[PDB]
């Protein structure tokens, strides 16, 4: 053979891969985080799963084709969950999505029968895995993914309010002409339409815009900052609306939470998470607030100083989401 | 205004982008083309234009979205060319697709119209940028897009062989388990059925394949190494039949293309130009031959030692582009 | 030629570079730029510029023989200033240092006299440039720079207190086991003794560390948070008297600056600039304050809310330069 | 606690890193090591190792100055080994340089005393790494350093001629007016005078430069190619004489390394590995041949055909380090 005329074999000794992440779902949303996440050089190996089978070896091949121009060395798919085996992530965008005009919140029993056959076959040969929930309701299905695969809390991650606060400040970024890394904002609660503008915490430079202009984002603002919260509630319908989905913001959204995950960074995410006990919540709600993120999953959860106001729509983002909650048969 | 109670504006001066970059089409091929530039932190502005009005801008704006992830401060969208002036970089992804089992060499009329269109208005706003032709018949397209623009031949560049060449490697790597950084290997001429793989030049560490198997690539080869090419020709076809279409593979080569010419590297790649006087190739055909990449796009040309039966190959290629360049009128 | 048998030269075009960099001085601090903006990717072109031949000509070839590992196709050097030509950014290294127990304002004399001679050679060659005064003391020779070149002020920035800030919040975040890019905290006025500590700004998520602790920052402090600053003043005397100088933690600061400059970012940088007409300052008085940082160098200032002890400690720090400053003969 | 009023710890945990880098002796190449594996984010934890406790402290503090633009979340030091625990990868960069005009071989016994007190410290630590040595002679110290682990050969690399081949590659580059990335030679042998050209390898997309020119790298030569590869022996010799010794390149070179290593790549390398076998060498001597190199270290070993001068040329390098290997007591 030619591979031994040219190479002679000194190590037979087969191994594990040792950053290895999967994604579940070959969608659009599934397929901007894999060309995300190899963009960021954040795997070693890199399995895909989905029940196309065409489909899904078509975009594993086509992946492979631009290995020349990547540095993960292994990309691999199958229907069969063995393929996911040994990851440190599993990233899962399967499910149906909301057609223009529908909630995130009416998908709650289509997706919850969907996670009731991927999360144990996901969760089976990855002892090791944190899960990244992306499919919507996010909040109610990380809670759900938390309830099927029975793993601790600091191992379950909804995307959550990433894309709303990415989202935020970029549109603050927009009309203060200052790049989105350097406006801070965080948009809290549930990933749709009850979701929080923090805005005592708004800022640049650690100035606070809300001490600057008392009135900020009431209906008393006469620069009418809520429109900015009112954009993010909206962006995913309006491009919906342009486009037919989403896929590039929430893929980079993903992504940078692989980063800190993979990396063990422990940078400072709005990702949903069980907030029981915070803020007058008694029952076991998931919904977005600031999560340190890193090798473990969220290893701890930032405790925001909310005015009563603030305070009210967070508790009221959690009345909504618990109520879907109490829908749920597992 | 909150903004000038934040804000000391000390410079209103609205200036001119210094690395832009335009993506004309913003089909499945444009916009992994606009992703892979933006994660390689290419362009200081990327533009994107199209024909579908809600589509183009859905686009734009779900690229914006993941700003705070990206180092792109700008990215703008128009059907209107003035939104692409001052571009360095201008890919042209415009045009009709292959059906599965359809000719490239068979989309050229309906190209050559749209290019009729297209390349007047690019080069009315960049008249200074280098054109990067993707749209098939790449190689035809090159040739028309120079003609049509009056540009000199240096910056007219057309895709061709990049992905052929990293597919080609890709393979030759999987059989010999060794990256395909490190497995060398080119493929020439047309980007479709009539390419031809350079045996003469296959190696690992400046080891000759050829010298270690000298019928390589032959009928006659014994590991039957010819069907590595096959499998690179049938690459599209096998693709779009599984998942309807190609767009990564092809994405990461155009912003491998992109990133040569932005950084002036001045790397060594398989692409579309003009091949008069090499190879006794007497007419005006534009192939994949092994071309220097920079800041003014072709500048050299490396001359390939072909064997009397590559040689032979490269000249049927040149051939069946000929056939097809000679009778087109626009 | 072997090079004309292998390569068809096709255009004679000289080129001139659209991104180039140059470091004036080769020592520790000018090499650690020069490594940082190199692994960065932000130039096309490096210029490095000295007095000493040899050391020059040393330093310029061990980068050269990396070229293999970078993206920088053209590194040069000279004790000419032509050599620097149509650079877009020069940063300014040269200069004496100070000795353990010497305050970097004791440096002014010897370093305005070597600025006379470097200041009128760059602008001779690079009249579009943003100057990046690094050397010290770094708010007085930005004033130096600026007097000396004709440059618009938005074009004249100092380094300084970027890497203040980035000590402050590095120890931030050591303190609270978050990554210093989610600890928010400014630290302003001279790179030097005179620094200021925006304790009302310092924060987590949006969350103020001064709400939780009313004595942050004071003697009253029970978890004495006022040391991380005299940890950020004693930093480069620390790191002096254990190694003989600092040279890291400086050059990352520096390629931080180049990449909001060379990429257009607008990212707010706390670095050198004329504060005349704020918080009653009526000298040209050079400090630092939030900045937009961008292509055009600083564009915005960000006005900070000061407590009146914050802002007393703003105004003694510009005193304690404009006493210097007025001394100056040029 | 203000951490405690801010944070809510859900996990505390045991911090194992995943990625973790250590590199022993913190002299301007260890330090060249450290800067260039920082920049490539390869690593979740970075430990240093020195003798001299302030110069340690001081370093170790200057990187960790500046975190904030970095992504490695943990930068420890000490002279105590403790600290390398459970390290991936353990680069040796401790020990004696050459003087100006003094041969790395000259070394010899002051490193391999060293070695002795170092490699069983490492080895207690982190049992399961791979040990990159780059301490001269590197060929002579990898033999050492296999034989005092007791770890197998594929764990135990040399940086060998990586850096002889990346100059190479730099000349031929410059000499052609191509990137290095487009420029292939192999540098083979003693990372020293001894270290052998392989001009049969030479090309230019798989163009070979022997067949151009039959008399390349020979005396009869007309451009003098032999030139190339004496300046590639010169390097260190020409860069001690201008700055004092060398550290950019070989950092780059070793961060190169450390990249196939911690990534898995499978990219192929000339470095220090076991030859026993080939050539007609019968002994245990360590040299650069190519390697390819991921996880597990040198799992495979590419055969070159070398001319009958190439293979002769190889078995004096190998015969110079096998003379002096029996020089060795330890
Ligand atoms: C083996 C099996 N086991 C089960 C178990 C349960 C279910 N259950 C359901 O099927 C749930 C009901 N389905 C919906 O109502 N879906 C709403 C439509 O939403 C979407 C979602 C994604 C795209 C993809 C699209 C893009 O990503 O852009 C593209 O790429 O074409 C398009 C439309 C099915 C199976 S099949
Ligand atoms: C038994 C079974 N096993 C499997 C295995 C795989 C699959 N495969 C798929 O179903 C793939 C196709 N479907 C999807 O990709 N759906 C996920 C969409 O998730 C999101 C999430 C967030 C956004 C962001 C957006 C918004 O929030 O709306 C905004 O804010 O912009 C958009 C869409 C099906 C099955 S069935
Ligand atoms: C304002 C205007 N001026 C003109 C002038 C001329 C023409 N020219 C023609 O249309 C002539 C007919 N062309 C073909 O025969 N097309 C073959 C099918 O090729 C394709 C190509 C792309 C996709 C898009 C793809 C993706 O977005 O990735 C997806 O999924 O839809 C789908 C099918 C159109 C216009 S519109
Ligand atoms: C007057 C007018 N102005 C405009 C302006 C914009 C648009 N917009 C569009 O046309 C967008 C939709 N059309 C496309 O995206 N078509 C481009 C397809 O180009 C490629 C190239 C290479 C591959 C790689 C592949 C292969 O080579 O097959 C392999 O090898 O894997 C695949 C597809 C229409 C008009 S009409
Ligand atoms: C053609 C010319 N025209 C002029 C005109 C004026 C002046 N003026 C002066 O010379 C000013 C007087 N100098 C001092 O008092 N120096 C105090 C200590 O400064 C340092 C600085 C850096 C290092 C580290 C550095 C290294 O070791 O060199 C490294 O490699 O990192 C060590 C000590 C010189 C010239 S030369
Ligand atoms: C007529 C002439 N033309 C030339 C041309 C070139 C040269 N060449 C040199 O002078 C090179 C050697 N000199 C230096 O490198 N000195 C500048 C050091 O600048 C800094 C800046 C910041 C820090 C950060 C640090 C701190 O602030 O102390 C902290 O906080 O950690 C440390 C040191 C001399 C001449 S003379
Ligand atoms: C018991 C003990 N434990 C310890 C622990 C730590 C330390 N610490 C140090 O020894 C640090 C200071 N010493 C060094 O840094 N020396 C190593 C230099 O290594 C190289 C390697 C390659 C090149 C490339 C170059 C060339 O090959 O020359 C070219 O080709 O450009 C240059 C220099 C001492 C001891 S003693």
């Amino acid at each position: 053979a030619l591979k031994d005329q040219l190479i002679v074999n000194l190590l037979k000794e087969e191994q594990v891969p040792q950053n290895k992440i999967t994604v579940v779902g070959v969608g659009a949303v599934g397929m901007a985080c894999a060309i995300s996440i190899l963009m960021k050089d954040l795997a070693d190996e890199l399995a895909l799963v989905d029940v196309i089978e065409d489909k899904l070896k078509g975009e594993m091949m086509d992946l492979q084709h631009g290995s020349l121009f990547l540095k993960t060395p292994k990309i691999v798919s199958s229907k069969d969950y063995s393929v996911t085996a040994n990851s440190k992530l599993v990233i899962i965008t399967a499910g149906a999505r909301q057609q223009e005009g529908e909630s995130r919140l009416n998908l709650v029993q289509r997706n919850v029968n969907i996670f009731k056959f991927i999360i144990p076959n996901v969760v089976k040969y990855s002892p090791q895995c944190k899960l990244l929930i992306v499919s919507n309701p996010v909040d109610i299905l990380t809670y759900v993914a938390w309830k099927i695969s029975g793993f601790p809390k600091n191992r379950v991650i909804g995307s959550g309010c990433n894309l709303d606060s990415a989202r935020f400040r970029y549109l603050m970024g927009e009309r203060l002409g200052v790049h989105p890394l350097s406006c801070h904002g965080w948009v809290l609660g549930e990933h749709g339409d009850s979701s929080v503008p923090v805005w005592s915490g708004v800022n640049v430079a650690g100035v606070s815009l809300k001490s600057l202009n008392p009135q900020l984002g009431t209906d008393a603002d006469k620069e009418q900052w809520k429109d900015v919260h009112k954009q993010v509630v909206d962006s995913a319908y309006e491009v919906i609306k342009l486009k037919g989905y989403t896929s590039w913001a929430i893929g980079l959204s993903v992504a940078d939470l692989a980063e800190s995950i993979m990396k063990n960074l422990r940078r400072v995410h709005p990702i949903s998470t069980m907030i029981k006990g915070l803020y007058g919540i008694k029952e076991d709600v998931f919904l977005s607030v600031p999560c340190i993120l890193g090798q473990n999953g969220i290893s701890d959860v930032v405790k925001v100083t909310l005015t009563p106001d603030e305070e009210a729509r967070l508790k009221k983002s959690a009345d909504t989401l618990w109520g879907i909650q109490k829908e749920l048969q597992f």
